[PDB]
């Protein structure tokens, strides 16, 4: 018996194989990046809107500047003279939690919200009762009447091409609730592509509701910040390169030092 | 005084800026991931066909199959019941020399031999007297009768779009040469996108010599290679997670134990 | 004000300072890598068969071989010819959870079950009722008739120097229930590390019981086995630079092809 | 036939065994953890003085602050919530060439400068006519007739135990030269345990001079800074775990952003 199993790839024939598909045949369809996303992660002919969705959410997630946590290790990584996969990857390493779990943490929280059926109103208060932060709401600067414009373009794509939207129109619902109270409490990009991405599993025609909620559970939305995000680690190593810029060492005066 | 710069993006704005371009406008013009990629890695809008390459580059790269190094590793992982980015970064670090180092080395190559001037049969030739394989060269079953169907699709691609292809006509010169002896000396898919990515740089005009062979010297190459696999990766994690697939032990039959 | 807070060393004096101890006091004190771990790790400076013992849970997890997942991935990554630290780094990766998260899980297991005032007996049997595994318990050959060595020299040694081990004494109360059943229960050497750890947190006396639980919650047995097996992957790193084994490539035969029709 | 091959343990009998030595072994003959290194990266049995030499040099590199770049890392990726394990490798991956790869870099050269024959001070003018600096040479504020401690611990226990050492009675010409004109270029602990190290595998009578050469071209030094620090790194995952520290985000106005123009 096979000590391994696997579903994704063939590549022991004439040709290459993605998920039942020959790699000629991936690029007679033109399915894209997307596409071939759809093939490994879900072993599903996407429909063309899904993928071009998903290329959407790998672009407006690619970089977000060189301060935030992994971009930072990153550089600093680069900066002590280390090639581009450990440098990459000592960034890499800083996701999943506070930095780069919001997009999976909103999709979560929800769609737990909207399957429980509380509306709304109710989400709100229950949450502010409680004290808990709701996932995917909420920007330093941004707000109602000054949007963040990746959630706009994102949420025009969306709303035109997917057949249905029941979690976004539920977010949205969401967010007119809670920029009545505080103008910056908007739907942030993490939580549009976390309803948005759930909407598209629920309601592409794919997925069933059991393999729509398992790709959610087991991590497909952290693949996704990880995929796209590392695209401007890349990035940040490439230009500490070029920019020929030496090893780092944090500076004393902003660390205390509180030893017994 | 700032301890550090940074060139690619810039999100301290109204909007999120990738090298010089607006958010906004990276969706207007229909960039892409591969016009992205061009901003973040090169700070360069790169023509339509260039973009469209970088793609086609990240979808034949994207997954060979869990027995590679780095697959295999990324399996072992996700069945130790780690999560997606440990499970993932596990298999990236097999990546650069023996397990797909060989982009960044037959673009080296073979882009050295180009410009020194010497023609293709003096650099069999000097191979030959040296003892050294030539990088991007060569197939354990594809041949010149037998083709490798993810090099014609990227051949096809780049002869019919690119205003030049030097690098590739010379690899091309190598490959009759090459093939006339031994068969199986093809210009393999690593060769292919390692001359043909050269090509890019040096002739689709946003380039100088000097900023196209930087590029490559810091690594461009391995970059592609490391997230157009890490694309597989991930769904090698999501399909062990799927398939529920328990902790993994070598068997010892397969391992010669010669201590002291 | 500053952005980062740390504890553990000073490095801005003229002489290098590990929780308070300057570094010729730690070894005018002779107190070697367990007792420098203690004063890293938790800012103590613990008693000298606290420190020897962590030195003995470091030696006992060293290695176990190139078959384990971690120790194979390793060896995967010196094959197609990347750095020890990438190497090491990529067999790392593996723990936490299903391999070499043993220690962790016995450790709180066990703390859970002794500190709820539950007896064995009626710990064995909530389990057994709630259809979930002992962890450290268990093993696949060792049994009550045939013993785990390195269970016995841990558990030699703790029985020689450790002022109390009701944790511990509590583990193997449990084994004797389970072995009563079936041979092959037997408190097995991650059991073993992870109760004689409490053991040694909740009574060597440099701790309170809130600071004793607190490293166990934030992953101090976890930090052990890292630690301690980082010493067998670099082995088995640089064992394969010299055996000058090539690329390793996993055979089609051992493969399972699923996709999709 | 097997596809793996393998020197440094067995699991599969009855004991556990390290590099032909059974566990009980180990600890009966008092091997302690620089032994168990001995037996699993070098397959040898040691002399306790090379044992003991072993686990100082974790000791001193065991931790050196905070803001250094791989303590730096593994802190930023504790304060994102990460585990220790995730924690513990962004700091390790910044490992081995600016940060963490001197005492590789210092054995290194001042064995190639004393395999070549070279007199210490014909190495010295060498390296100022090339503009090369002498890895293992430096110190901030340490100086030759102020030492660093740690090196001071470690070089007398070398001289005190070692049968011979002739690379570090080089590099202590190398840094009489030095400090004549600098005093604070003494050779720092990066180039005493790179410099010790080599004199231990060349003389402690385990190795042939081919297999002391194999190890510290494959990495040996690197590996013992890396298992060294990893305590350190761990202690600092720790460390911001308990003192319940929140997301970094690193300041814009310590950064100079110069994309290209609009």
């Amino acid at each position: 018996p096979a000590s391994f199993m696997t579903s994704i790839c063939d590549e022991r024939g004439q040709e290459l194989i993605y998920a039942g598909m020959p790699i000629t045949e991936v690029f007679k369809e033109e399915m894209g990046i997307g596409g071939v996303l759809g093939l490994l992660w879900f072993q599903k002919r996407l429909p063309k809107y899904s993928c071009q969705f998903i290329e959407m959410c790998l672009m407006v997630t690619a970089d977000h500047g060189p301060a935030v946590s992994g971009a930072h290790n990153t550089i600093i990584c680069a900066r002590a003279g280390k090639d581009l996969v450990s440098s990459l990857t000592s960034g890499l390493l800083t996701i999943g939690d506070r930095f780069g779990g919001a997009l999976d943490a909103a999709a979560k929280m929800f769609s737990k919200a909207f399957d429980s059926g509380i509306i709304p109103m109710e989400f709100v208060n229950k949450m502010k009762k409680e004290g808990k932060l709701i996932m995917g709401i909420g920007h330093r600067v941004k707000s109602i009447n000054n949007p963040d414009m990746r959630v706009q373009i994102l949420k025009d794509y969306v709303r035109q091409h997917f057949p249905a939207t029941p979690l976004l129109d539920y977010a949205l619902e969401v967010e007119k609730i809670t920029t009545s109270k505080k103008p910056n409490l908007i739907l942030n990009v993490d939580g549009l592509i976390g309803v948005a991405f759930v909407d598209m599993l629920r309601n592409c025609g794919s997925f069933t509701r059991e393999e729509a909620d398992e790709y959610i559970d087991i991590g497909a939305l952290n693949g996704i910040f990880v995929l796209g995000r590392s695209m401007g680690f890349i990035g940040h190593y490439l230009d500490q390169k070029r920019l020929k810029q030496g090893l780092y060492r944090h500076p004393w005066d902003d660390i205390s030092y509180v030893l017994p």
